[PDB]
């Protein structure tokens, strides 16, 4: 399997662009940037609002939790060749405590409310407004030859009052290299797709559109997470509830794989369940036929067959934010 799109991107760039482990971080000035306040943290870091020093001015202090060098040098490189794309976090510096020599990435200053509170309060059009934004970060991110492997409400920040969008968190973003085998234990397990479920490794970019479409469907169905599963044999059968394994069973077979036994076993037989009987008095507001077959076309089972950052831009459903922008 292999992309259908920016396939060769890094085929077609120096080595120095996609091979991160041959990066010498140019260490800054830790006291440049002060901690103000927490406001974030996770698995593999603690996030600050900070100011710089010289210039006063706000900005983001992640400091990271221990990991290996090669992490740290993948993300520092991806934040690099991303920095000035479209809705992409700006990376300003990079600094390191002198004694421990633990690093802190720092980035332009973005505010943020905490998707539980600000996803009930978004009208039809904010939903097609911020998805439209996330989509110019991911084309723009794919198109450098990156997949962010991890998309989710979490990792996209939005000043809903300044309506600006930032997808965030490239920790685990890695970049796309045609027939490559990757590690399929990524993103979070409500937003994996059914290849990371069934382990089928040479995936791409698609991944992406597929973790984007858990985060529309929780959004538009007023259902987060749409897909719960406990673990991660559990995902793939909740995802299978609702599509059916029908399909699941022609992409099994289309890219050869041979569920375990036990897992097969859990999944079991369903019918698909169509996505207008999840709409309900909660969120009749926001289910429209053009929400929906947008929906449609990013919740495939096939990778290939899912939409791309490109294509889904330009779906019916955005018309009037490309209208007005
Ligand atoms: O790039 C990252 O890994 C994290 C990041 C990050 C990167 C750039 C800018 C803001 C960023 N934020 C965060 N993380 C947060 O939890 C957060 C919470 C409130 C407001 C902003 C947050």
């Amino acid at each position: 399997s292999k992309a259908r799109v920016y396939a060769d991107v890094n085929v077609l760039r120096p080595k120095e662009y996609w091979d991160y482990e041959a990066l010498t971080v140019q260490w800054g000035e830790q006291d440049d940037y002060e901690v103000v306040r927490k406001v974030g943290r996770g698995k593999y870091s603690e996030v600050f609002e900070g100011i710089n020093v010289n210039n006063n001015e706000k900005c983001i202090i992640k400091i990271l939790k221990p990991v290996k060098k090669k992490k740290i040098k993948r993300e520092i490189k991806i934040l690099q060749n991303l920095c000035g794309g479209p809705n992409i976090v700006k990376l300003l510096d990079i600094v390191r405590d002198q004694h421990s020599k633990t690093p802190s990435l720092i980035f332009e200053y973005v505010n943020n409310t905490d998707f539980k509170v600000l996803y009930p309060t978004l009208t039809d059009y904010d939903i097609r407004y911020y998805i439209y934004e996330l989509l110019k970060a991911l084309d723009y991110c794919h198109s450098q030859g990156i997949m962010h492997r991890d998309v989710k409400p979490h990792n996209v920040m939005i000043d809903h009052e300044l309506r600006k969008l930032r997808l965030i968190d490239w920790g685990l973003a890695e970049f796309y290299h045609p027939g490559k085998e990757y590690n399929v234990r990524v993103a979070s397990r409500y937003f994996k797709g059914p290849e990371l479920l069934v382990d089928l490794q040479d995936y791409d970019y698609s991944l992406d559109m597929w973790s984007l479409g858990c985060m529309f469907a929780g959004m538009i169905f007023r259902k987060e997470p749409f897909f719960y599963g406990h673990d991660n044999h559990d995902q793939l059968v909740k995802i299978a509830k609702v599509l059916g394994t029908d399909g699941l069973n022609v992409y099994l077979n289309k890219y050869r794989i041979e569920l375990d036994p036990q897992l097969e076993a859990l999944v079991g037989r369903h019918s698909r369940k169509p996505w207008l009987k999840f709409m309900n008095a909660d969120n009749q507001h926001l289910v429209s036929p053009e929400a929906i077959d947008f929906l449609d076309k990013l919740l495939r089972y096939d990778h290939q067959e899912r939409l791309t950052a490109l294509e889904a831009m330009t779906h019916p459903y955005f018309q009037q934010v490309r209208a007005a922008e």
